[PDB]
């Protein structure tokens, strides 16, 4: 269904550009994510998967928790991510700002891999052509792709869905692209290796599983994590208040452990090289591509 989809398109856009007016130096980060989520609710929206604030090293998977007092200081690069469903239809979005600057090269070349990538997009494509786009625009620049971190299908209640949109020309990304088809592509690009690491904390997570809990506290937390959340990722903090402290990172080691669930932890530059990312949902047509997101 094309119109859920684009309505999605619609308000990941606004609610997106809202971010960016949001974020100048000492906005709190717990603050501006909450104002995201709920301007996404109150469009009719619910989220995808909670804003991915990300700054400079950090690439995403980063959203805060209550008590995160993290600000963001002037010249930091942001990374904003921004996820919204429409009866599990997604648009998928993605923007790179530096707080109280100008465009930076760093940006310009991510972003011109998007429109890049865009352009050259059309039913019957093999995925690598994207891939050369994308590689160019960020190299030619002096700068690195990152090479293990990239777009994505997208399907019916699925964020990442098989194919991922690569941001380097590798021979045999083959896959050919079907008209209805629906992709995020997310370029990033780097000062640094062009290779990302997970690191701790694991702030986002997702159902996987129906599997049997031998406690249960736990288990009635899978309970509420099927019900409220099922098969898309959700916060930490969308959990917080519902129990005591360390009870709940508890709780939801013990699910990691079991199987049920899983433990997005954070992306971070390998050698701490600053990150750059843009990402716009598209859909396929015969000889171009609606693009969802702006
Ligand atoms: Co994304
Ligand atoms: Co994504």
């Amino acid at each position: 269904d094309t119109e859920k989809l684009m309505k999605a398109g619609e308000i990941a856009k606004k609610v997106r550009e809202k971010a960016i007016k949001l974020a100048r130096p000492g906005m709190l980060l717990l603050e501006l994510a909450e104002s995201i989520e709920k301007m996404i609710m109150e469009l009719g929206g619910k989220p995808a998967f909670p804003v991915n604030l990300s700054i400079n090293e950090i690439a995403a998977h980063y959203t805060p928790y209550k008590g995160d007092t993290t600000v963001l200081k002037e010249g930091d690069y942001l990374k904003i991510d921004v996820g919204v469903h429409i009866d599990g239809f997604i648009a998928d979005t993605a923007v790179t700002v530096r707080v109280g600057m100008e465009e930076d090269e760093l940006m310009e070349a991510a972003k011109e891999a998007l429109n890049a990538a865009i352009s050259v997009a059309r039913a019957g494509v093999e995925i690598k052509e994207l891939g050369k786009a994308i590689e160019n625009e960020i190299r030619k620049r002096g700068f690195k792709p990152i090479v293990n971190l990239s777009g994505h299908k997208i399907e019916r209640y699925k964020l990442h869905a098989g194919i991922s949109i690569p941001n380097i020309y590798r021979p045999h990304d083959n896959y050919v692209l079907k008209e209805g088809d629906v992709f995020a592509i997310e370029p990033f690009a780097t000062i640094g290796a062009g290779q990302v690491i997970e690191v701790p904390p694991t702030l986002i997570y997702m159902y996987v599983r129906d599997v049997p809990v031998r406690v249960a506290q736990a288990r009635f937390l899978l309970a509420k994590i099927k019900r409220e959340y099922g098969t898309l990722p959700f916060a930490y903090r969308w959990l917080q208040n519902d129990m005591p402290e360390g009870q709940l990172k508890l709780a939801l080691k013990t699910l990691e452990k079991a199987g049920a669930i899983y433990g997005y932890p954070v992306l971070k530059e390998i050698r701490n090289g600053i990150v750059a990312q843009f990402e716009h949902t598209i859909i396929v047509e015969k000889d171009s591509v609606i693009v969802t997101t702006e």
